[PDB]
């Protein structure tokens, strides 16, 4: 009933940053909520503890969860390799805006992305389906270590994640 609020515990070269908290909005997009909540527990024996904001670009967004190749071209999902695109009900309004990467239509996997920005052309295209609670300071101090081709100038990491409550 309670949308649930997943957390990420953020490093700078393996230095402890910060927290960033989030609400997944599990009343509009369950299936897609539900993988990244997963994700975040590592209950299913994988997920994003450990893994790497690989790209980051300032006044745009920051890029994770591609824990099998580490670069942006991996990762999974708890459904399978790739899932469906479940829904476009909401919109990508600002920054702390949490939405899904993709390579197409209905290729979801683990890769998902934080607006720094309103994103609006990504409407219909990105699956949104959370934003950030608590620690949209964590992420403005990410953002920073970014670059305008989305190469990082230190190595920002998950270093733990979990469920809040
Ligand atoms: N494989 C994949 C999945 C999500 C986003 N981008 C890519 Cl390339």
């Amino acid at each position: 009933m309670v949308n649930p609020t997943v957390f990420f515990d953020i490093a700078v070269d393996g230095e402890p940053l910060g927290r960033v908290s989030f609400e997944l909005f599990a009343d509009k997009v369950p299936k897609t909520a539900e993988n990244f909540r997963a994700l975040s527990t590592g209950e299913k024996g994988f997920g994003y503890k450990g893994s790497c904001f690989h790209r980051i670009i300032p006044g745009f967004m920051c890029q994770g969860g591609d824990f099998t190749r580490h670069n942006g071209t991996g990762g999974k999902s708890i459904y399978g390799e790739k899932f469906e695109d479940e829904n476009f009900i909401l919109k990508h309004t600002g920054p702390g805006i949490l939405s899904m990467a993709n390579a197409g239509p209905n290729t979801n996997g683990s890769q998902f992305f934080i607006c720094t920005a309103k994103t609006e052309w990504l409407d219909g295209k990105h699956v949104v389906f959370g934003k950030v609670k608590e620690g949209m300071n964590i992420v403005e101090a990410m953002e920073r270590f970014g670059s305008r081709n989305g190469k990082t100038s230190k190595k920002i990491t998950i270093a733990d994640c979990g469920q809040l409550e």
